């Protein structure tokens, strides 16, 4: 459907490769598509980062950019939006005033967690009558067997489960954080799970959208494309429909 997007930055080839992937929808981290021409057909889907990103400018920015806004990014991280509950919550009012079809904030990790950052966030915004429209996810699996797309698929029903909005997988992929350096599957394992994993996704009602991390390898060595050329991942990425 138009489930398959990406998360980009512009590289030389950025509108080749959205449009050979066959991206349905791709985001920035930013309220614009940050120098990226969209192809015909691929939706940008503007994102609000952090507290320093909540001004009129951006927000304005953002409805002018597309129909469907994204809140912070990972604030339950030091090194990422690095926001309380409470302060996501007191600016929630300026991103629901667009009346864009609303993300909740992306978490790290323990989105499923009684009392963590996510059930807080939910139960406040409840508590205050806040609109919420689906909750984008974040997933790495450190498990790069066969079994690692139940992982996943575990993880976003917990999610669904315990708030009952719409999933979106704002970034997903195979790397273990848990050592001192970032831990990478092979690239025929990270191959076989974008097929299982993006076959899993597709058939997952209550998952909206879905975004591999990322689009490039200049971002991330989890990245699909070098330039214009796919590697075997891409390759997969692309088949998935
Ligand atoms: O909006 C105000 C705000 O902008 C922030 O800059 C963001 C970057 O934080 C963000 O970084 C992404 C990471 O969050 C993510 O994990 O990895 C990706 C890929 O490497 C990063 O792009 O990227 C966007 C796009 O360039 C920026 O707008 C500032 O950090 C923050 O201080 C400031 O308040």
């Amino acid at each position: 459907g138009t489930k398959k997007g990406v998360s980009a930055a512009a590289f030389s080839g950025v509108t080749a490769a959205l449009g050979d992937v066959g991206a349905r929808w791709f985001y920035t981290w930013a309220a614009d598509p940050q120098g990226i021409t969209a192809p015909a057909g691929t939706e940008f889907v503007p994102m609000i980062w952090g507290r320093d990103s909540v001004t009129a400018d951006q927000l304005q920015r953002a409805k002018a950019a597309g129909s469907t806004l994204l809140a912070f990014n990972e604030p339950d991280l030091a090194g990422q939006a690095n926001m309380s509950v409470e302060t996501a919550l007191d600016l929630w009012p300026q991103l629901q005033a667009t009346g864009m079809r609303l993300g909740a904030p992306a978490v790290a990790y323990g989105g499923d967690t009684p009392g963590g950052w996510l059930d807080r966030f939910m139960s406040g915004a409840a508590a205050r009558g806040y609109r919420v429209d689906f909750i984008p996810l974040h997933w790495y699996g450190g498990d790069f067997s066969a079994a690692a797309t139940g992982q996943l698929q575990s993880y976003l029903q917990a999610v669904y489960n315990r708030y009952h909005r719409p999933i979106w997988l704002t970034e997903y992929a195979l790397t273990d954080f848990s050592g001192s350096t970032p831990r990478y599957p092979s690239a025929a394992e990270q191959a076989d799970f974008v097929s299982r994993s993006t076959a899993m996704l597709n058939g997952l009602s209550f998952v909206e959208r879905y975004a591999w991390f990322s689009l490039s390898t200049s971002t991330t060595p989890t990245g699909l494309y070098t330039g214009t050329t796919p590697n075997s991942s891409g390759v997969a990425y692309r088949a998935a429909g």
